[PDB]
């Protein structure tokens, strides 16, 4: 399980949105090193025009390649999961404005971990803060608690996420969390603790497309 991941992983990401009628696809290649818990993406909207804002899009687009540190493998998920996988889904709900509701699948095609969600989003203010594109190009840092979910065979998580105007303003994100495998082989049930992540936003100079270029470290914590 946690053996898959000892060296670097290629990663693609696929997902199909629609928020509010407005369609979309966005692709994602790079690699995944667990034992940093680094991951490097750079992201496309193949369709065109993103329609809501990239940095809404973060926490949807494989918590796998997280650090645990070594008095802590015995809380691991996500890695027990694997090759398997796990089933990932989410209600994000923004505050004073519509929500995401969100169905992934983390599963291991090959040598290449996958990460294929499907997005919709419903209700949502046509100018405001997410299809009016008034969020900065960013993502602060923080932190959410996992639990264990015995009665689903999984983990569960909720934690709020701070996304900055750029009126100065913060718009509240809302995040409802559920991971459960897909396979039936064996999983940990983790203790109550937490995963610490950072993030860093760029663009490419000679891309022309739609993008988001994705430096991102998630490690594990809150067990002694």
């Amino acid at each position: 399980g946690e053996e898959l991941f000892t060296g670097v992983v290629p990663i693609l990401v696929e997902l199909d949105g629609d928020v509010n009628g407005h369609k979309f696809s966005v692709r994602g290649e790079g690699e995944g090193d667990a034992t940093n818990g680094k991951l490097t993406l750079k992201f496309i909207c193949t369709t065109g025009k993103l329609p809501v804002p990239w940095p809404t899009l973060v926490t949807t687009l494989v918590l796998c390649f997280a650090r645990y540190p070594d008095h802590m493998k015995q809380h691991d998920f996500f890695k027990s999961a694997m090759p398997e996988g796990y089933v990932q889904e989410r209600t994000i709900s923004f505050k004073d404005d519509g929500y995401y509701k969100t169905r992934a699948e983390v599963k291991f095609e090959g040598d290449t971990l996958v990460n294929r969600i499907e997005l919709k989003g419903i209700d949502f203010k046509e100018d405001g803060n997410i299809l009016g594109h008034k969020l900065e190009y960013n993502h602060n840092s923080h932190n959410a608690y996992i639990t264990a979910d015995k009665q689903k065979n999984g983990i569960k998580s909720n934690f709020k996420i701070r996304h900055n105007v750029e009126d100065g303003s913060v718009q509240l994100a809302d995040h409802y969390q559920q991971n459960t495998p897909i396979g039936d082989g064996p999983v940990l049930l983790p203790d109550n603790h937490y995963l610490s992540t950072q993030n860093a936003l760029s663009k490419d100079p000679n891309e022309k497309r739609d993008h988001m270029v994705l430096l991102e470290f998630v490690t594990a914590a809150g067990i002694t």
